[PDB]
C-alpha cells in the first residue's frame, strides 16, 4: 500500500529516489542494493518477511488475491524454491530478502497481470 511505500522509501537508505518510486509504485523491483533494502523493508512492514524466519507462505498467498488456507502445491513449491536459495549463508540482510522474494516474483507478475507458513520456521 501507499503507506508502507513511503515509509519504507524514508527507512532506506537512497530509497526517497523519484525515478526508483516510480518503479516501486508500478510493482518494479530492479536488483540493485537499495532495491535489496527496499523489498525487505516493504516484507517487514506487511509481515510477509522476517530475516530469521523467512517467507511467510500463507500471508503471500493471502496478498495474492486469496483468503483461504494455501494450495499444498504453492507452499511445496516456495518452500522448495527458497530451501534451493540457502538465505542462511546469506549475510546481507538485504540482498537475502530480496533473494527469498525471487521466488514469488511469477506469482505476482501474474496477479498483477490479471488485474502462519513461515518458509524457514
Ligand atoms: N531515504
Ligand atoms: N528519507
Ligand atoms: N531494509
Ligand atoms: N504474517
Ligand atoms: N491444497
Ligand atoms: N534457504
Ligand atoms: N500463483
Ligand atoms: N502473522
Amino acid at each position: 500500500n501507499e503507506s508502507v511505500i513511503e515509509s519504507c522509501s524514508n527507512a532506506v537508505q537512497g530509497a526517497a529516489n523519484d525515478e526508483l518510486k516510480v518503479h516501486y509504485r508500478a510493482n518494479e523491483f530492479p536488483d540493485d542494493p537499495v532495491t535489496h533494502c527496499f523489498v525487505r523493508c516493504i516484507g517487514l512492514e506487511l509481515n510477509l518477511y522476517d530475516d530469521k524466519y523467512g517467507v511467510d507462505l500463507q500471508a503471500n498467498w493471502e496478498n495474492l488475491g486469496n483468503s483461504d488456507d494455501a494450495d499444498e502445491e504453492f507452499v511445496a513449491k516456495h518452500r522448495a524454491c527458497l530451501e534451493a536459495k540457502n538465505l542462511e549463508t546469506i549475510e546481507d540482510l538485504c540482498e537475502r530478502a530480496y533473494s527469498a522474494f525471487q521466488c514469488l516474483r511469477e506469482d505476482y507478475e501474474m496477479y498483477q497481470n490479471n488485474n502462519e507458513l513461515w518458509s524457514h520456521p
